[PDB]
């Protein structure tokens, strides 16, 4: 279910989480995770290089799932690539060689539900509150252009307004 | 097997292969893999940043152990890192948006066997001849020059003598 180079996305802040559930309920979501605890753990070179980039480094840890990825984000915010790793303090100790150390960290609370192509991703964060994104990946930028409004279409159905769009990331809506 | 940010290793032209299997199977040698063989890309951002700091970047594939690996070499004698990785290809793109892009590919042919505590490789690489490698990983700095000559002893043993070391890497006999 995450196979491709981009991670066509729209990410919106959720008012009740009640008609959301009846929604995914209404439209037989699969559950893919549910109430994982994810840590993220960002990191970057001495003088924030790939922030400057516009490119972030995640090494992701989730529980009790036990999913442990790397990921690489960007440039730009469709480009999204992961990696399944064993050990995170493995990866980390060979990053840090490279030069990139931890930043900062971004805690939540993440369910993960398909229909069909689309992944509907429900997050909870402590200052900020609930959020869903849907999401459609794939591997052909020459292709990024229907998604989009397509995860539009479906946001469309689903209950997800304009309104309550949220562009930014979660480390922009941190300040970090 | 594999535990350690410290490697000792001393590489040795194998005048005589005979000897060095016989040796093989009279000390009980337990094969690793064999005969397999190894492809690694070596990468490096454009200015040669990794080189410059005597590191070495390796995305390795053996076939048909299966086994794929990141392996993170350096800065300087003895420190390597290596983590097993699924997919190549997925961890070369990452790669590539951090600014590492391959430079060269080496390819051998590669066997890997323990005896103890001790690893012996036996390479063939076709424009230059048969090797053999014997190493020990360990997290301790403190040991490095007894394991040296705790793996040289080993050698000898296997009919490699003193005289047949190879202190230069591959990248180093193929003009990389
Ligand atoms: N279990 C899994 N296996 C493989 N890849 C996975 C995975 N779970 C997620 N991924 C991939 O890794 C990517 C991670 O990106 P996101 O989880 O969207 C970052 P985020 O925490 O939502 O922050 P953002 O809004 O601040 O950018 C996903 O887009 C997906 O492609
Ligand atoms: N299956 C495995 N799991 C984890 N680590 C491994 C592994 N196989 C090998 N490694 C580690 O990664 C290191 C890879 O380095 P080498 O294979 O020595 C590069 P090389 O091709 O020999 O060229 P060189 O001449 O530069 O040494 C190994 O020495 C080993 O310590
Ligand atoms: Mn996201
Ligand atoms: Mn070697």
């Amino acid at each position: 279910h995450f196979v491709g180079k981009y991670e066509v996305e729209l990410k919106f802040r959720v008012m009740d989480l009640t008609t959301l559930h009846e929604q995914l309920v209404a439209q037989k979501a699969t559950a893919f995770t549910l109430n994982n605890h994810e840590k993220d753990i960002y990191l970057d070179a001495n003088g924030q290089d790939l922030a400057k980039q516009q490119i972030s480094m995640v090494l992701r840890e989730m529980n009790p799932s036990g999913i442990r990825l790397w990921i690489v984000k960007g440039p730009g915010a469709e480009r999204c690539e992961a990696s399944n790793i064993e050990d995170v303090s493995k990866v980390q100790s060979m990053l840090a060689t490279l030069g990139y150390h931890p930043a900062f960290t971004i805690e939540k609370q993440r369910s993960i539900y398909f229909v069909g192509k689309f992944h509907i991703t429900v997050d909870h964060l402590t200052g900020l509150g609930d959020f869903a994104e849907i999401a459609i990946m794939t591997d052909d930028a020459t292709e990024l252009d229907k998604l989009k409004a397509e995860c539009r279409d479906f946001a469309n159905t689903f209950g997800l307004q304009v309104d309550q769009q949220e562009p930014r990331s979660y480390r922009q809506l941190l300040g970090f």
